[PDB]
């Protein structure tokens, strides 16, 4: 049981270890796309004396921070373990090792979708954005007087084959992940990935189809086994009026009962209508996982709320450092102190901070964040909130 | 089809339309209780020639809003139409009076509980506080090492029978509702009322258990179809540590599988456990409606932000006035004007605003909510944000 | 947290923590005859400071084993620890002082129905009768040529009001639970319980029906939701002409689809029918549990199979002694020795083969069951066979 | 409506009547591979007039008996009358034929599965193995201490794809048919069928994939639907280390709530848990039928328990002969007499206790089986219990 950088021999066996080990697992030819962000020295696997028990990478992201800034993350995926090798401290040794690559690779973050909300706390991530599922029933959606695009001068909506819109879809992301907080950079690879899940699979999934507006997109496809329910993969809008418009076009598919999408708690949708209640919450779970792999480097780098004040504390991050935090001017300065620690918390419960999809006085309430002063939880508050909703990019 | 203030003589016709409209509908013997809360002049009725085929009515409650203020508040309820009589504007008819008697009266604000969310909305009613249904699989359920009562040092937490605690579940429900928004007054009638719900009935509900601490308490009864589910009916915690030590007594329901509560977005619960995802939101709706019925009086009443700076803008509610408004120091002085309005909204956003559950910025990005200073918003946005987080008290 | 024989100031402490622990807890009138079969010292509970957080007691009971042998029982019930004082070795301090005063009285094996399969093994029970639900689909189920019971001579079974024959049913029971290995004597008290639930609730269970044979009898409801289900509680049959008779007046209730029964995996109803299929087990489940507290009294008191040739073995039970084991003409020899041990055991493996629902070959191959000689296994496994099918009496 | 042997000519005919008859039917080209078991005339057609109505045939099969004796068996299959010629006699008149043939071809014993368990019995077939199927909840499943392969000092278990490892699957098969009751010999174009079924089908069937030790295996795959259950298709342990090693690697299967797997009544799974209740009996089903052909050669072929002392006795089958039956030291002599009958049956039940998977004393409960003297009853019923417990090999 030791630990190596894969070679190309060592892929088959992580191959075989992966179709065991996840049921959503396209297989080898669509893994050549998300090869392509792995950096050399970006994986790791452990053989038993010999196959693979053992595996895990990252992947070179660009995540989108409060403040439209962008930090190098390296996106950990592929995490296996063979369940012949179970409660052996193979992932723990596995984590210990990326993490150290990671680190001194200058990464100031990482980031995963958890496969188990059990797993990750104690390797230092936190959830840091919210997935939540909305269906409609479309039969009895009205838009309210105030929504706009009530004038029927011309829709500017086209329903569309995806492939042949690629163009314009990369365009509109391009422009949505800069300016939202959660956004990724989605390279050629996952694009070319993308739009070859969006053909009819034979006893698969159904055509999926495209509404594009200038400013926006939705790709959507009838749900495989309900006929009456369609399922809206990715809605991409960079404008209000894109926003609407979309959603005017898809409560007329009147061949449905139902439009679901997995958005964000913010999505204005349910303001939209005359009856807020018509869009429905029927799931909700944890999307991205941050671990804060530099503290004052990711501190430092995203933008915090004009509102707030000028103020100063010490953060202790259990294991991690103590720091002077110093945030004014939507800017934040982070620098070593051996001073009285003011706020206390585990690295995770930074992560669930940094994008602002939680509150310092929720963390607190559950004591994760240790202060003896209301007025600064307040303050950490508003000063971590963004002003742009926190949205999730793509699974990874 | 004339419309009068009820007699004596029309509370049994009431009592039909009632049973007939209101599938929940205990009987007349419960609704002695709830008339107690019925002002003289509270209640119209609508006769045909005679029958009753139109009613609605007030109540006199108390309610809690941000800054620990308590306002007097017109809790609408009993709003039925006989079906006999649909599509006759009768509703419109009976809201103009009861809206005509309740701001005559002298309340800054009217509330309701919506039975549908697509009638309210055009009596200027906008949804205040959001209901969230968390179910907890208590099989898997692990408390964090960083939550309070870790120690096994002795349980704080009794097991009880509802009646014999009355007195200790009062006061702290008294406690409670003095500093959280959305706090309703209970006065004793409806207490009376609630610990009968408390016992058993035969071939109906299961006897209710309360778990019992200085400072919080649960009520709890098995489901009767589920007997492996524990449904919460109402959880009350003045404190993090009694709110921690209620959950620990209910995880320990070793006979149940699932725990269901309705709570509010911000509960801790999720936090507690190492696993933040087994608390799954398995339903989300709007509780608490609520009408602002003098926007001078219910703007300056309630407390605002230290955080934000302070900042003047001209605020216009549709057919409901034009108003200066300047906020500081947490206080909103709000005086007439006929200088050009900054920022447009119909009453029922601001009832929506109004207890900090709903951003500005996302009531702005469906347009339900107009300004061309994107500045003004994000002080909006913070100025009417709650430190404590809204939650809803009980149903009427 | 002291241990304490609780007093009749407790037992209402008791019901409560009775009501919050078991959902299938009838109240206090019921529990007036279950406490005439607890002795003197049978009940301990555990009072906190003061209010009851623990309880357990044992019943005197009489449990036929093979050879028609009766054996003074201790059967452990109403073991409960409350939700407030988990995790804080009640259970395992209450067990211990229950078990001491068991051993002391000189019952050689108490008894238990597990709430769930995991907790009762490391106190030494073992499971030792298996429930078998048998669903007839009654609509296609005709009786095989060979089946007793052809000649339409007359019916020699009656329909009857079970209250009105209850001297009848108490005579057969007495027969049966004499003759069958996990019979139980049921006192006058249990019988006054089971002829009160045989009466219609509102809005509860319905009416039971008799079947009534002078050698056998059925105790038989519809169920509550599903209309075309008759639900046999209960079949005593103390000759095989009388439960083909039984099955053939079952099988004759033409108003329903479905006959379901809790019964033992050697029923021999599926052998009555030319479609052994039809009888489908549509559930199966441990019914009792036994801890042997005596193993030399244990061992001596039932009677083997006269098939095995005489043969000598050494026995150690885990923490439980070592025993010189002598088997011939159906009965047992069981004395100390300090000779190297042929076969190891935990208690509880020992308490399921006690009944011979268990093969020795079985809990070997799990490893439950050590020994270096396959022969002694063998007919270890033939001399602990039952020659009666070991049935389940009452749950208790 | 006569009776023929077919020729190459008739198989496409037989091909669209099993198409039309048997919904898991594969197509012609897997049908070849099977046809290779059937020997010159072991198939019947009748064509009416022509068209193909009915068709029967047996395969050459080797079954392991108690003992560890291989017989000669015809396996009854492809067994079918057109929807167009029913209660015609045509099964009657196919099923004498083939009889006739295996007789005096010089099979001791004929096997089939049964579609519908109403109609083999009156051909003289009795279920003579049981299926069980097992549903793990592994994520309450911790092994017990006394359970093999405790000691973490490697997994001697591998994660393989079925196809590269064939040779090794057909010897642990091998080695296993050979030493259990129930066993058949699985020819090589049966291995060439059962590993193309474990390649991925496109929207049907996912990946079969193979836990490989020295001494067992386990084939399973994550169900069609359900995405959360993982089905064994067959787990073939020749040692209790293997059958352990191969669970512990299963209950390892962490992306999974649920492992199924059909096996026999004495699968020891349920004791290698801490909690025996979590590996539930979720189905159970008659697996094997057996028809003996000759009452002399079949009795004389099988070993009987060791453990019974030698005794006589004179057992008539209903047309079927009447035989001098003397069993002593696990064999039997079975020679014609006129001598008055000890013990009556018909054919089929002989079938259900020749594997000892059915007790005599429970046939005879039922009256299948009739005798005057239960001493004799109980002699049967050991002797003819197997120490190796009864396993079903595959369908045909
Ligand atoms: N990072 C990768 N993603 C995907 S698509 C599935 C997805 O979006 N989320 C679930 C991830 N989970 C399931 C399947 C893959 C493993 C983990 N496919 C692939 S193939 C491959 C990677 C990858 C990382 C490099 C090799
Ligand atoms: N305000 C009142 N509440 C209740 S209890 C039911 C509840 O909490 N919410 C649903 C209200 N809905 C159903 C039943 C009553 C009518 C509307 N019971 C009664 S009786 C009665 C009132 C009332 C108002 C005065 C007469
Ligand atoms: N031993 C007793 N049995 C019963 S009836 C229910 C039953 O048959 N099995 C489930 C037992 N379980 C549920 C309800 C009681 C507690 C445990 N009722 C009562 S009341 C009472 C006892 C008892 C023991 C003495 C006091
Ligand atoms: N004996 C044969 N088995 C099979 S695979 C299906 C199975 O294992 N059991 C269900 C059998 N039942 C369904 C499908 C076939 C007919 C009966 N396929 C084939 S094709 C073919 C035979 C056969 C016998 C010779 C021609
Ligand atoms: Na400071
Ligand atoms: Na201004
Ligand atoms: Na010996
Ligand atoms: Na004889």
């Amino acid at each position: 049981v030791t630990l190596c950088s894969p070679t190309e021999d060592d892929w088959p066996g992580m191959f075989l270890l992966a179709a065991a080990s996840f049921t959503d697992f396209i297989g080898p030819e669509s893994a050549t796309a998300w090869r392509t962000l792995v950096p050399t020295d970006g994986a790791v696997v452990v053989r038993d004396g010999s196959e693979v028990v053992g595996m895990a990478l990252y992947m070179d992201l660009r995540l989108t921070v409060p403040g439209e800034v962008v930090l190098p993350t390296a996106g950990l995926s592929f995490v296996a373990v063979a369940p012949t090798h179970r409660r052996r401290g193979l992932l723990r040794a596995m984590c210990a090792e990326l993490h150290r690559r990671i680190a001194d690779s200058g990464y100031p973050v990482a980031a995963l979708h958890a496969s188990e909300g059990g797993i990750y706390g104690r390797f230092g991530y936190g959830p840091a954005t919210t997935l939540h599922e909305l269906t409609v029933d479309r039969r009895f959606a009205r838009f309210h007087a105030d929504a706009p695009g009530g004038g029927l001068g011309g829709s500017s909506v086209r329903l569309v084959r995806p492939t042949e819109h690629r163009g314009e879809f990369e365009a509109i992301y391009e422009r949505w992940r800069q300016q939202v907080p959660g956004g990724l950079l989605r390279p050629q690879v996952l694009w070319d990935e993308l739009l070859a899940e969006a053909k009819a699979a034979p006893g698969g999934d159904r055509e999926s189809f495209a509404l594009l507006h200038p400013d926006g997109y939705a790709l959507y496809r009838v749900d495989r086994t309900d006929l009456k329910l369609a399922r809206v993969s990715e809605l991409r809008a960079v404008t209000a009026d894109a926003h609407c418009a979309l959603w005017r076009a898809l409560i007329g598919l009147d061949s449905m009962e139902r439009i679901s999408i997995i958005t964000h708690p913010q999505d204005p949708l349910p303001h939209l209508l005359t009856d807020t209640r018509l869009a429905r919450t029927t799931w909700r779970q944890d999307g991205l996982w941050l671990r804060i792999m530099n503290v004052p480097a990711a501190l430092e780098a995203r933008g915090y709320a004009h509102e707030v004040g000028e103020f100063s504390t010490v953060l202790e991050v259990s294991d991690g450092g103590r720091f002077a935090l110093k945030i004014g001017d939507g800017r934040a300065r982070c620098t070593p102190t051996d001073a009285a620690a003011e706020i206390e918390m585990d690295r995770d419960v930074l992560g669930s901070l940094y994008l602002g999809a939680h509150r310092a006085s929720t963390l607190a309430a559950a004591n994760r964040l240790r202060t003896k002063d209301s007025q600064l939880l307040r303050r950490l508050d508003a000063a971590f909130a963004s002003d742009v909703p926190v949205q999730t990019a793509f699974e990874f």
